[PDB]
């Protein structure tokens, strides 16, 4: 399911994102625009050969099983498959645990760079929250 951007930011807030450990729903948001494109079904395949999944691309090194990451983990104790749903619950769930992890949101790639530091209340204006 590809959300618009509102329409994620909604659901985001409805799973309790909003200031999660400290970060603000425009975070996440920014976050899935640019590690997903706000698709659920993203997949890409790193270096390693791990993968990442879904709207916020969690990797199968250490947080979903694939089994096809020789060597990994599955702390979120879930199929990889599971961050694909149309229903962002489960990616949501395991966001909360990576985010909880020692390094906060720097855990993507794709906030560090594009994220963090900006005025990432802009990604909410003009949404119904
Ligand atoms: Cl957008
Ligand atoms: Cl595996
Ligand atoms: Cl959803
Ligand atoms: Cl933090
Ligand atoms: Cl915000
Ligand atoms: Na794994």
């Amino acid at each position: 399911k590809v959300f618009g951007r509102c329409e994620l930011a909604a659901a985001m807030k409805r799973h309790g994102l909003d200031n999660y450990r400290g970060y603000s729903l425009g975070n996440w948001v920014c976050a899935a625009k640019f590690e997903s494109n706000f698709n659920t079904q993203a997949t890409n395949r790193n270096t390693d050969g791990s993968t990442d999944y879904g709207i916020l691309q969690i990797n199968s090194r250490w947080w979903c099983n694939d089994g096809r990451t020789p060597g990994s983990r599955n702390l979120c104790n879930i199929p990889c498959s599971a961050l694909l749903s149309s229903d962002i619950t489960a990616s949501v769930n395991c966001a909360k645990k990576i985010v909880s992890d020692g390094n906060g949101m720097n855990a993507w790639v794709a906030w560090r760079n594009r994220c963090k530091g900006t005025d990432v209340q802009a990604w909410i204006r003009g949404c119904r929250l």
